[PDB]
């Protein structure tokens, strides 16, 4: 093992969840509780990101507690991800962009997940580690 986690997760399918199998796509790297809503309109969005490596996968719990909910699913491919540097001395954080015209702004955290989800997302977005 390594660490724990919610159930259903690994028990029944993720709901929306159609195509193939999450199986196939890889593992979980990172999963966390994340916000992400927007680059500031009315309120927060929480939700649930699933780093494959290969993929974010996003799930929802719209009710209190039953499984997830499969949203939309991001491809490390056309990904940007740059702790959102786009600005000037405003909060770290980082976006997860790489379509038409979507962004996620995730909220931070402040500790060694988020610095992880970066070192990933560092990798991920791109092609081998920063300098090893």
């Amino acid at each position: 093992g390594s660490s724990g986690s919610s159930g259903q997760i690994l028990s029944e399918p993720i709901q929306a969840w159609e195509g193939d199998d999450i199986k196939t796509l890889g593992n979980v790297i990172f999963m966390s509780q994340v916000v992400m809503q927007h680059g500031a309109c009315e309120e927060k969005e929480e939700r649930y990101f699933l780093l494959f490596s290969s993929v974010l996968i996003m799930l929802s719990a719209s009710p209190r507690m039953s499984g997830f909910m499969y949203q939309g699913k991001i491809p490390i491919a056309g990904m940007v991800v740059n702790r959102l540097d786009e600005i000037e001395g405003s909060d770290c954080m980082f976006e997860i962009t790489g379509s038409t015209v979507e962004r996620i702004v995730v909220h931070c955290n402040n500790n060694q997940d988020f610095q992880e989800w970066m070192e990933q997302l560092n990798r991920l977005t791109k092609s081998g580690p920063s300098s090893g």
